[PDB]
């Protein structure tokens, strides 16, 4: 822990090679080109621009355009705010019926999050069967760490949750570690100890600003092919409507880095993806693939929230109890009159009046999938359509009653009992906002979780490994493109996955370089 970040302002120095995609000489030829300026994208831009000249692609703006993203405090007004097509939060709704977002802004959706950094379960490696370098994963951490990461400070609310998850069972007590494995921990984030958020965007200050371009407001359209099948560019447009190409040279690659609902969405737009379903929208197959947009996943947030009779101090998830079969964390949360929109599954959800405690438990894996596919066959602006198919798999809802019925043993600690509003025995001796915990029947647990279920946030899928790329994140049957982000994998590498993606974008990237040097 010699390696993590200092308390410091979040460095705009990169601004000096950001530039409006407006501007037609950020066309022309490059040895990479990064779709989707996010959690892997900035990461992978900065590290391939150290030997190579890179052009990073991002819909969104610059994260001083709205300043709400650069703070703690700020969390909530980012998600309060209504989405007019520019704002870093874009909302959406699954066809299950459960408010979702996703981040539009350069650093993608470090710039939007709730800070969490952890590395991943160990076990996760072998788990792939992916032959990874884990030497250089563990550097790879390091270098995101020693930018973004610190250890956060004691906050009083994660201090009570920390003794009720270990009083409650959640053992052993790991103290600060950045590992997920079972028990209870402080674990890193990417907020600094003055509330300074800390993101993605900030490693493209590692990339060589002699071969890293940026362009901003760029909506990347359609990836452009070359019988030797190649990704050799794309099409993109401005915020004023205008078009722009630009191209790959020699041994260059185009990376799709636009997370898990705008990566498949490029691909099926592209040609790459299920023959019937892409020629039923009369979209010219350049690659059948039966699973591009398939095995879609949204682990479930599942949770209560408690309203204290003394005011608590709000607080940044700093600490989580874990166990194989559910993930918990609690955060504390001022009061509003405006909704964070997807913090309650829909717009009809209570206002709180007074600060609360929201307690969650995040269900592993998930099993349950669905799928993106098209609401429009031409334009990338119009949100595709995502369905997670919530609770389909009955494992999900076992894991689901384990993690409510330990959320139940919390609320009977010592550490949660001053929070009571009557010194009663029961969990009753609780004020709950919406819908507090149910017998000694599974079928009460199983009811309250399938209606109250909520998005995590750490959807993932679409774009499998194993199913549409190979062991180097290689699209199967296309030469010079590859996907890296959260659409590569079916499984969590964590309850927190930021971390993983982040290491995963520089990962990949000095993969890439590896592969040139041969
Ligand atoms: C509200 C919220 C809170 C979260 N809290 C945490 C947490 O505390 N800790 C944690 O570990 N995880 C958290 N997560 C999850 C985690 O942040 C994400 O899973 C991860 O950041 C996803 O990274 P990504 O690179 O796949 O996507 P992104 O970071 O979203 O990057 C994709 C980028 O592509 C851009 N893009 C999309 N389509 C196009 C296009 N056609 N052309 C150009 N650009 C395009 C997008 O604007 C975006 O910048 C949270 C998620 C959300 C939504
Ligand atoms: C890009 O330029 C247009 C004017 O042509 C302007 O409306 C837009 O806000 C600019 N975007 C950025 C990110 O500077
Ligand atoms: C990588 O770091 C983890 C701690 O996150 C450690 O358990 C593991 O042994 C390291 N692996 C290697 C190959 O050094
Ligand atoms: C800071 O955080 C935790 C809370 O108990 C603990 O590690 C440490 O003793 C605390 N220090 C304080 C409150 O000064
Ligand atoms: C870590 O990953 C492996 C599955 O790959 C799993 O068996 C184990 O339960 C996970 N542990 C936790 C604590 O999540
Ligand atoms: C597109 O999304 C809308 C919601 O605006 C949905 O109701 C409509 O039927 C969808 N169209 C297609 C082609 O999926
Ligand atoms: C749940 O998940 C696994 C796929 O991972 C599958 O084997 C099982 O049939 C699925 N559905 C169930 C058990 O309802």
């Amino acid at each position: 822990h010699h390696h993590l970040a200092n308390t410091s302002a979040h460095d705009f120095s990169y601004l000096k090679f950001v530039y409006n995609a407006t501007d037609t000489s950020l066309e022309g030829s490059y040895d990479y080109i990064v779709i989707g300026g996010g959690t892997s994208g900035c990461p992978l831009a900065a590290t391939l621009s150290e030997k190579y000249k890179v052009l990073l692609l991002e819909r969104g703006t610059i994260a001083t355009e709205y300043p709400n993203t650069l703070t703690a405090d700020g969390f909530a007004y980012n998600l309060q705010q209504q989405d007019d097509g520019k704002t870093p939060v874009e909302r959406f709704v699954s066809e299950d019926g459960i408010d979702n977002v996703r981040a539009r802004i350069l650093g993608g959706t470090t710039i939007i999050n709730a800070g969490v950094y952890a590395r991943a379960n160990i076990s996760f490696y072998s788990q792939t069967g992916i032959e990874w370098d884990l030497d250089l994963v563990n550097k790879t951490y390091e270098w995101v760490e020693d930018a973004i990461v610190v250890k956060p400070n004691n906050q009083s609310w994660q201090s009570v949750i920390g003794e009720g998850f270990l009083e409650a069972g959640i053992l052993p007590d790991n103290g600060f570690s950045l590992d997920h494995e079972a028990g209870t921990r402080l674990t890193g984030s990417t907020f600094d100890n003055n509330g300074t958020r800390h993101a993605a965007d900030e490693l493209l200050n590692k990339g060589d600003p002699n071969n890293l371009l940026v362009a901003v407001q760029a909506s990347v359209e359609k990836i452009l092919f070359s019988s030797n099948l190649s990704a050799i560019g794309v099409i993109y447009t401005d915020s004023d409507g205008n078009s722009h190409q630009a191209f790959v040279r020699g041994n260059g690659e185009v990376i799709v880095s636009a997370g898990t609902i705008g990566t498949p969405q490029l691909l099926l737009l592209s040609g790459v993806g299920p023959e019937s379903y892409l020629s039923s929208l009369n979209i010219t197959v350049v690659q059948p693939n039966p699973y591009v947009g398939q095995f879609v996943y949204d682990n479930p947030r599942n949770f209560i929230n408690i309203l204290p009779p003394n005011p608590i101090e709000a607080s940044v998830v700093t600490v989580l109890g874990i166990r194989s079969d559910y993930y918990q964390v609690s955060a504390s949360v001022l009061p509003f009159s405006t909704p964070l929109f997807s913090l309650f599954p829909t717009t009809s959800y209570p206002l709180p009046n007074s600060t609360f405690a929201h307690i969650v438990s995040q269900v592993p894996g998930p099993l349950s999938h669905g799928s993106v596919t098209l609401n429009s066959s031409s334009d990338v602006r119009i949100a595709p359509n995502i369905k997670f198919n919530y609770y389909s798999n009955s494992t999900d809802l076992a894991n689901c009653v384990s993690g409510m019925k330990k959320l139940g043993d919390l609320l009977r600690t010592k550490a949660l009992e001053p929070y009571k509003a009557r010194d009663v025995l029961g969990i009753d001796g609780f004020n709950y906002l919406g819908v507090p915990l149910p017998q000694t029947d599974d079928a009460s647990f199983e009811t309250f979780c399938l209606d109250n279920v909520a998005s995590y946030w750490h959807y993932h899928g679409g774009s499998l490994v194993g199913k549409v790329l190979d062991d180097s994140f290689r699209v199967m049957g296309i030469k010079a493109l590859r996907v890296v982000d959260a659409s590569t994998f079916p499984y969590e590498p964590n309850s927190h996955p930021q971390g993983f993606y982040l290491m995963l974008g520089r990962y990949v990237g000095l993969q890439i370089l590896q592969e040139r040097s041969i």
